[PDB]
């Protein structure tokens, strides 16, 4: 079924001009929608009905909804309303035209130090906030670490996100995440589906030789077996790692490509 070239909402009355697809996310679409009025530009994730007709599925994204709305932080995805029509359900977002840090990964694979101490520091920024905010996200990854045009980190996709395992699953997550940047492949990645899993029971990694020690070992404890012996989202940033080497406080867009110089 066709969806609206324009798209309108009972609630706030603006409209918004179907633009340029942007990607799939399980049975979400993506579209670069603008304010008619304004010419704002914004994400818009569009779910079709057809999806939701289970009562079951549907509390899924009216929790996750009900957590977006009502975060604000310059860190994490800006929520900015959401409405729904008899066949579709929208959800309005902040565009980050910079794609993810899965796809700079991919491009780039290990990126240097002080790259990964830069998006480290603004993505457990947004996790302090989350945790300030008794909100686990659940489902850190990097394709949910969004770049915009400034190159700033801003977390979303809170599909798998509650609110009050606790909160050191999140900082499980920012171990894997710091581990793919220093090291350039994730830590118990495999072809095999249920191989991963096992890896992740037993606790079946090593760091390689070649990366630094105080990397290593702050990678470690936010890998640790027992949960309450990960550090804090607080002890993360005053870590060695974070206050040893050159720490820049802006990255240029090549980093999507090539390594700064
Ligand atoms: C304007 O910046 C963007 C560009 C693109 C893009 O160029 N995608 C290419 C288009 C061509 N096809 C062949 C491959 C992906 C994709 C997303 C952009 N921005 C962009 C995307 C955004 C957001 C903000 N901003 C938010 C918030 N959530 N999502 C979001 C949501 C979903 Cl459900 C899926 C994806 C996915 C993946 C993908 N294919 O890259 C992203």
């Amino acid at each position: 079924k066709e969806i609206p070239d324009v798209l309108v909402d009972p609630r706030t009355m603006k409209r918004y001009m179907r633009g340029r697809f942007l990607g799939k996310g399980g049975f979400a679409k993506c579209y670069e929608i603008t304010d008619m009025d304004t010419k704002e530009v914004f994400a818009g994730k569009v779910v079709p009905k057809s999806m939701l007709l289970k009562p079951h599925q549907k509390e899924k994204m009216s929790t996750e909804i009900a957590i977006h709305k009502s975060l604000d932080n310059p860190h994490v995805v800006g929520f900015h309303g959401f409405f729904e029509d008899d066949d579709f359900v929208y959800v309005v977002l902040e565009i980050c035209r910079r794609r993810s840090l899965l796809e700079l990964h991919k491009r780039r694979k290990a990126v240097t130090e002080p790259e990964a101490r830069y998006f480290m520091r603004q993505t457990i920024q947004g996790v302090q906030y989350l945790h300030n905010n008794r909100v686990i996200h659940r489902d850190l990854k990097l394709g949910n670490l969004f770049l915009n045009d400034d190159m700033d980190v801003k977390i979303g996709d809170f599909g798998l996100a509650t609110k009050i395992h606790s909160f050191e699953v999140d900082i499980w997550s920012l171990g894997c995440i710091l581990y793919t940047l220093l090291v350039g492949k994730p830590p118990f990645e495999t072809s095999c589906l249920k191989e991963t899993y096992i890896r992740i029971k037993k606790n079946e990694y090593s760091v390689p030789r070649h990366i630094n020690p105080v990397a290593s070992a702050l990678i470690r404890r936010m890998l640790h077996a027992d949960p309450t012996l990960r550090p804090s989202v607080a002890e993360l940033l005053t870590d060695e790692f974070f206050t040893s080497g050159y720490a820049p406080m802006r990255l240029p867009t090549s980093c999507l490509t090539v390594p700064p110089r």
